[PDB]
DNA sequence: GGGTTGGCCGAGCG
């Protein structure tokens, strides 16, 4: 039916966001009664979920056996108005960058019902939004973040004057009486999830609807530091947590953490002592990886050397896995990472950046070919593993020619 | 503030 059930539901958002457009809340809460309760919402959220590789619960069930599906929708068809939240199944995801990250497993209907409120909050969440509001939006990369960084901070478009800050308390600390006071929802569902524990309580706010509400808190930011009636002092760029505030001194900066403080302090958060620094640039802040200064009235919006460092431990942790594998299997791994790291920045100043990552992941390449014959010469291993393809020799790739990819070829869009 | 290439000294024993 998946020809027509994303149709329908994307209509109704559309008339969701018009009726957020003008006032008519009546119209808003009146049609997310109708897609909360439509056919269509209900596929969408068993599809939603079945999608996200669903496990064990306390309350358990499954995915397949393909009627799981029509009768879960035809369950949820009633499950509005009995419609109980069990817990979370706290179990952790073992990762491996350092630690053993939590992650609450709530039960497949609560997912549904997640999934539809879900889908009933997107419209009125993307109208509501902040009009420099990027984090976790719909078509908002992290790097269109820098690109309102660069208009906001080009060629005296700011006056040389930002705030770093950053957010305490540490799961949905949010008061929950201001979340029942005004996110628009059918304050039931939301009643009972909120009681209910709903997102186990080692939470980053940055488990799909969660987003959606540290958004609708944090959206007041703009309009509210639009009372500095100023040219372009005060901007506000803000990724899903992180933001950085403009202007011209240290003590008009210090009127905006009055006020910030003051808008968070309505709800559960606050920007803390510690993290939030106010730091003239040219001295520089490290925004979503980037290093933002000035250099001399440039911008140079560089990836900043807690990105480079990160990158280079997943280059030295799987050359130190693949330790003695097949050559093929270093390129197969190291060629995503590389890429990855290359796609994320092959917008900004980077190319130098990118040589001084190649000369860095070179050298661990020397060191893999080098260990690996413990007493053959080095033109041996040289013209084993690294293979002549164009202009250049030192090419780590083999033989058609399967090679690494050079973060250095990534060809900057200006 | 985008492009392009370099790095490799040999030998014996285990
Ligand atoms: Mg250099
Ligand atoms: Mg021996
Ligand atoms: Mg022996």
């Amino acid at each position: 039916d998946w020809a027509k059930a994303n149709r329908e539901v994307k209509r109704l958002q559309v008339r969701i966001a018009k009726a957020v457009k003008e006032g008519r809340w009546g119209k808003v809460k009146a049609l997310q009664w109708l897609l909360t309760h439509s056919f269509y919402g209900k596929a969408l959220a068993v599809k939603r979920v079945t999608d996200n590789s669903g496990s064990k619960t306390p309350g358990v069930d499954g995915i397949t056996w393909s009627t799981q599906e029509q009768k879960a929708q035809a369950i949820k068809s009633l499950r509005r108005r009995g419609y109980k939240p069990q817990p979370l199944r706290r179990v952790y995801i073992p990762k491996a960058s350092g630690k053993q990250r939590p992650l609450g497993i709530p039960t497949t209907k609560d997912r549904a019902m997640q999934a539809l409120y879900a889908l009933a909050l997107e419209p009125v969440a993307e109208t509501t939004a902040d009009r420099n509001s990027y984090g976790f939006r719909q078509g908002r990369c992290t790097a269109d973040a820098a690109g309102q960084c660069f208009t906001v901070l080009g060629r005296s478009d700011c006056a040389k004057y930002i705030l770093d800050a950053d957010i305490t308390g540490c799961f949905d600390n949010i008061s929950h009486e201001w979340l029942l006071d005004n996110i628009p929802l059918d304050k039931e569902v939301l009643r009972k999830w909120l009681k209910s524990g709903f997102v186990w309580k080692q939470q980053l706010f940055p488990g799909v609807i969660s987003p959606m509400l540290a958004n609708m808190t944090l959206d007041g930011m703009e309009e509210l530091l639009k009372k500095h009636l100023r040219k372009q002092k005060v901007n506000l760029i803000r990724y899903a947590d992180d933001f950085v505030v403009t202007g011209e001194s240290k003590e008009t900066l210090e009127k905006v953490t009055t006020v910030i403080q003051e808008f968070l302090k309505e709800r559960g958060l606050t920007l803390s002592e510690e993290k939030t620094k106010v730091v003239h640039i040219e001295e520089g802040f490290d925004f979503l990886g980037w290093n933002i200064r000035k250099y001399g009235e440039k911008l140079l919006i560089k990836p900043a050397k807690k990105n480079i460092k990160a990158f280079h431990k997943k280059i030295r942790d799987a050359l130190k896995e693949l330790r003695t594998a097949t050559q093929e299997a270093v390129i197969d791994t190291l060629n995503p990472i590389i890429k990855g790291w290359a796609n994320y920045h092959r917008n900004q100043v980077s190319k130098r950046i990118f040589n001084r990552a190649d000369d860095n992941i070179w050298h661990k390449l020397w060191r893999w070919a080098k260990r690996r014959h413990p007493n053959k010469p080095a033109r041996w291993t040289k013209n084993k593993y690294f293979i002549k393809i164009g202009n250049r020799h030192w090419v780590f790739g083999t033989w058609r020619s399967r090679y690494l990819i050079k973060a250095g070829d990534t060809r900057i869009q200006r």
